[PDB]
């Protein structure tokens, strides 16, 4: 029944499943801007980011199911700020909160490989239990990074529908079967994850603000990381509404609903702990 | 008439227009994955990735035009390659070529303004004269990109027609006007590059080896970078075939075809030199 470093972590989707049961379903951001970091009286420099993500940490790491490093806040001090997001992945893990890594990454080939590479595998300075990535070069061209993701027990979250003004602009653009670009990576999820229990690994970035979600069919098998949380119709109490049964499913993500108590870990603690419970409580309901 | 430390960077498009007649209208990658860095004989680690990008600025950043390094080929190395990436852009611009940093970003608010941060603004440690971006979240998305730029003298290169199997699944879905993805995209670069003389600094990414492009208005006052140079069908020769009057504006992008002949620095010369004298000979024709 040995041990051995090689073992081989457990798929995302039943990992992320168990992690939102035991810690509350909550995602919480970590959003060093030049905003927040003068919010939290932090100067806006390497120096600022790395004492806002390792209070982060410190506050929350081993409370939150789930944290969402956003990595342009850290890639907007070069290498530097990116060493920082090592450590702060590093230690988000080790105090046992899973890890997605907000990148946005995309591209085709070993290229695509090279970036799943950086996040996907074990061995990386940035191993991520997750990777959101762009599939504006289609569905296929994520294809190495699915395979990687499969074997290190590692995850991928597709942008499908965002909430920005112009997110419909290609979301909503209609190929010839009749589906428009969403609903082919929704399916396309769907197929990826077919027969996963208790969920696949393979998720969707859809935005917890939009009003017509009722014309997709999130049921994919695969977690909805939900940005958005907190903002007006994103209340807790309103994601089973937005939602419908694939509530169960959604990873809401919070940001400044939760940042913005800091640096009082305290504060930010209690925030953290009101939201998981609020949205326990209505996808309870 | 004083020279101060704050004076603008002259737009991109007119910087670049300028860099293809000087030094002859190439752009070559800085592509340090494993299969190159094994060809030249060196580690697939961080020593390696190092040795391969100063080799390719020492022999060729006084004689090409463009170079673009892939960022995904440094980030697999996380913050330690990402330190030799500075480093290669930065001697690579003092040396004259001009830099189109191949990251494909995209993402909203704040956090586009970010990545714009990192490498569209002179105080970066990755300014960079260009970065290619992608429009999955539409192309009003960029706008904090797209103004920064603008400041900065810089340019963007967004993702248009890309030559992977899959890149029509999005780029061929059709709007409620009847243009497609990419025809959009198209269209906005256009009206971004409105009057602009000699080039605008907005351009698009449209693969040399696409066979219907004839389907596309190319005529977007703006550059085209034109991956895939060397291939079947996109040897020097067949460009202005392929793009038609646009070939004037293409920034052709040749990866393999010189940088196979590293770490000689004679035979990348030579080769950076034969292609750059090919492409220059098939546009006057």
């Amino acid at each position: 029944n040995l041990y051995f470093q090689g073992m081989s972590l457990e798929p995302f989707g039943a990992r992320l499943s168990r992690a939102m049961d035991d810690r509350g379903p909550l995602c919480v951001g970590i959003d060093p801007h030049a905003s927040l970091l003068a919010d939290w009286g932090l100067s806006d420099d390497v120096a600022g980011l790395e004492r806002f993500s390792r209070t982060v940490v410190e506050a929350l790491g081993e409370h939150v199911a789930v944290f969402k490093p956003q990595s342009a806040f850290f890639e907007r001090f070069g290498s530097r700020g990116v060493a920082v997001l090592e450590k702060t992945v590093a230690e988000a893990r080790a105090a046992g909160a899973l890890v997605v890594m907000d990148a946005k990454r995309g591209d085709i080939g070993s290229t695509m490989a090279a970036y799943a590479e950086a996040f996907l595998r074990k061995d990386s300075p940035l191993f991520s239990d997750a990777l959101t990535v762009s599939p504006y070069l289609g569905y296929g061209s994520l294809r190495p990074a699915v395979e990687l993701a499969r074997e290190s027990g590692a995850g991928l979250f597709v942008l499908a529908l965002t909430s920005n003004p112009e997110g419909g602009e290609v979301q909503h653009a209609v190929r010839t079967d009749g589906r428009d670009v969403a609903a082919t990576m929704l399916a396309h999820l769907a197929a990826e994850n077919a027969g996963e229990e208790p969920l696949g690994s393979f998720g969707a970035v859809v935005g917890a603000t939009l009003g017509d979600l009722s014309s997709y069919d999130l049921d994919i098998n695969g977690p909805l990381l939900a940005p958005g949380i907190g903002a007006q119709g994103a209340a807790p109490a309103d994601l089973p509404g937005v939602f419908g049964a694939a509530v169960r499913n959604v990873v809401p993500n919070v940001s400044r609903g939760v940042l913005r108590h800091g640096p009082d870990v305290r504060a930010l603690r209690t925030a953290a702990d009101r939201f998981a419970e609020e949205i326990r409580a209505a996808v309870a309901a």
